[PDB]
């Protein structure tokens, strides 16, 4: 029928990736299971979920040195608990005291939560603040913090059960939906979507960007003071559009992408997934600027989610392999 051809353009079940080469790039010594998401802090520090699945934790890597080294930042806190611990998506968001929060998506079981951290720099820790959940939350993929617990989530499914989310994304029902959670108020933004899963803002907070996964687009809204958020354009790509960065010198955005979907969703060590890294500039203009400035087909970095960009240096991260970082 037809909808077979549209799953066959959803999932890009044929495209191969036109590799695209950076002399200097090193996969990162301690990241073999996954670094889904990460976040850079303007002081150079970066934050990675890893062990992501569908044991996960939170690492640590200070851009600012020659060889940055992993750690693991331990979770302090009796109002978690950390053996079920299973990060995705994460945010930060640096208070008016220099306070960092971090946010992080987690997957305990089939359930959906955000946990809220306050970073300990200086014991490189993660004190635990609050889980969130919520009916408007069924199935978080990322979020953007807007305060310390105050963020806009993408859910990248409709339902809640395992099998019944299958079928959905199998028919392409596109009933996934952004939400907007504060504390005084819980409410569905945009709806609609094909796989909603990265999620950012532009540095002055009047843009966000959401990525259409299997639409293979990036939606950019109006964000208006009372948090609602109003269509604006849409960018269309030849490629499955997962975490967005936003460097917030340029406010350009920085994407991991995957190029096949077959080969990242349906894993087969003989066949791995690849990588792809794009960057999207002047995105507001009549054409924007989009640039591959990385891919492989994944001989050395497999299934590329994130990538954003620290003085003239490159950290690109994978839903479950390891993560690369290059001189751009
Ligand atoms: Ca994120
Ligand atoms: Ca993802």
């Amino acid at each position: 029928d037809r909808q077979k051809s549209s799953f066959q353009t959803r999932f890009n079940v044929h495209r191969e990736v036109t590799p695209v080469e950076l002399p200097n790039c090193n996969l990162v010594k301690g990241i073999d299971n996954g670094s889904e998401d990460l976040e850079i802090l303007p002081n150079g520090l970066a934050f990675i979920s890893s062990g992501s699945k569908y044991s996960g934790k939170i690492l640590l890597m200070d851009l600012n040195e020659k060889e940055p080294a992993v750690s693991e930042l331990e979770i302090i806190g009796n109002t978690l608990d950390i053996s079920s611990f299973n990060p995705w998506g994460i945010s930060t968001f640096i208070d008016d005291d220099n306070t960092v929060y971090l946010l992080v998506v987690n997957h305990p079981g089939s359930s959906s939560t955000v946990e809220v951290f306050k970073f300990q720099e200086e014991e490189k820790s993660l004190l635990h603040l609050k889980t969130i959940r919520h009916k408007l939350l069924p199935s978080v993929n990322d979020i953007v913090a807007v305060g310390p617990e105050h963020f806009y989530a993408t859910n990248d499914h409709y339902f809640i059960d395992p099998y019944l989310k299958s079928w959905e994304m199998h028919l392409g029902l596109a009933w996934s939906f952004v939400t907007y959670y504060s504390p005084n108020d819980v409410r569905v933004v945009a709806e609609g979507f094909d796989s909603a899963n990265g999620i950012n803002i532009s540095p002055d907070g009047k843009y966000v960007y959401i990525a259409e996964l299997l639409a293979h687009k990036i939606h950019v809204y109006e964000k208006h003071a009372n948090w609602t958020l109003t269509p604006l354009r849409v960018l269309s790509f030849d490629t499955l559009v997962d975490n967005i960065s936003v460097d917030p010198v340029t406010g350009d955005l920085w994407v991991g992408c995957h190029p096949n979907g077959m080969r990242i969703f349906f894993y087969d060590a003989e066949n791995p997934p690849g990588s792809e890294v794009l960057r999207i500039q002047d995105i507001l203009s009549e054409e924007p600027k989009v640039t591959v400035v990385y891919a492989e087909n994944g001989t050395v970095l497999q299934g590329s989610t994130v990538a954003a960009v620290y003085k003239g240096k490159l950290l690109i991260g994978t839903v479950f392999h390891k993560a690369l970082y290059c001189d751009l």
